[PDB]
């Protein structure tokens, strides 16, 4: 009720079934492995770096890896590297736009691995490999993190709300949400904000200040002792029924969390979901999502919290998960 037992046995149930298994993750670590030889074959000085879901543990089960190539020095390695892989048996895409280059990995030929192989490789990403430590941080500091956005991501691919290319929001925009609530909204917080420390030296990444109190040791537990099924739940009442989405944006780089769009200049390259990148300030993470998306998206929160809230016991908590239409 208050501690919602049978909601945070549930919670912990579900999460063991969605979790990425032992096999799964050596298969992907297996992957890695082979695609790093490729590159030392072109560069040995080049290195290979995961980042994402995988990398931070808040991976679902079958995946998709975030690869990134680290060079000191893009610039010719990228068409040589997707050269390689392809005579290595490798069948993807090489996207060129923007001056920035891509290998999306479709499928794989005559290795340990399948078809259903897929995996992205960018060049010189540097600021998503900082976005991945500070999840990582914050996952080994409290043990409700992993369960929580797991359970949350699972959510919005069920519901069908975490669609970046149809108006709605990517699972990097989720976790940030869940993070923030965990850190600037319940009282008394769950996690310190690590950016914000007074033991947070400046770190320059990019021209992107990518600094924080990463000496987790000596981080002291959290004074929150609310269950995974009460934090779920205050979560969901949160982003239905609390958050302004019209004039507010979710933030790392306020002391108690409050920022206004106007405040921003993220007034009048979508602004509908405000939600700022803890590291590139510029960026939006809600960009993708339209109107017609934050109405879905509020629409599955406000559904979440009524069933969480309603007075017919027993609760149906699988309908949670339960698929939502193609929209």
């Amino acid at each position: 009720p208050n501690s919602h037992k049978e909601f945070t046995k549930f919670c912990y149930e579900v999460y063991n079934e969605i979790k990425i298994s032992d096999k799964e993750f050596k298969e992907k670590r297996a992957a890695l492995d082979t695609l790093r030889l490729c590159l030392k074959r072109i560069s040995p000085d080049a290195e290979l770096v995961a980042f994402g879901s995988l990398e931070s543990g808040l991976a679902l089960k079958n995946s998709d890896m975030d690869l990134c190539v680290l060079m000191d020095s893009s610039d010719t390695i990228a068409l040589q590297f997707y050269e390689e892989l392809i005579a290595e048996g490798f069948e993807g895409k090489f996207l060129q736009r923007a001056r920035i280059p891509i290998i999306k990995l479709t499928s794989d030929t005559k290795n340990g691995f399948g078809a259903s192989f897929q995996c992205d490789i960018g060049f010189n990403n540097r600021l998503a490999i900082h976005n991945t430590l500070l999840l990582s941080s914050y996952t080994k500091l409290d043990a409700r993190l992993k369960p929580m956005v797991l359970l949350v991501k699972h959510w919005a691919k069920r519901k069908q709300i975490n669609s970046p290319y149809f108006g709605t929001l990517s699972s990097y925009g989720y976790v940030l949400m869940v993070l923030y609530y965990l850190i600037h909204v319940i009282k008394p917080p769950v996690f310190p904000n690590l950016l914000l420390s007074p033991l947070k030296q400046e770190k320059i990444v990019d021209g992107f200040d990518v600094g924080f109190d990463d000496k987790l040791e000596d981080i002291p537990p959290s004074q929150n002792y609310s269950s995974l099924g009460s934090l779920l739940h205050g979560f969901f009442r949160f982003y239905a029924y609390k958050f302004e989405p019209r004039e507010k944006v979710v933030t790392f780089r306020r002391p108690d969390g409050y920022l206004t769009k106007q405040e921003k200049g993220w007034t009048s390259d979508r602004y509908i979901l405000a939600i700022e990148d803890p590291f590139e300030i510029s960026h939006n993470v809600g960009r993708t999502v339209s109107s017609s998306g934050l109405y879905r998206i509020r629409g599955e929160f406000m559904a979440a919290s009524r069933l969480l809230n309603s007075r017919s016991y027993p609760i149906p908590y699988d309908s949670l998960f339960e698929e939502a239409p193609i929209p």
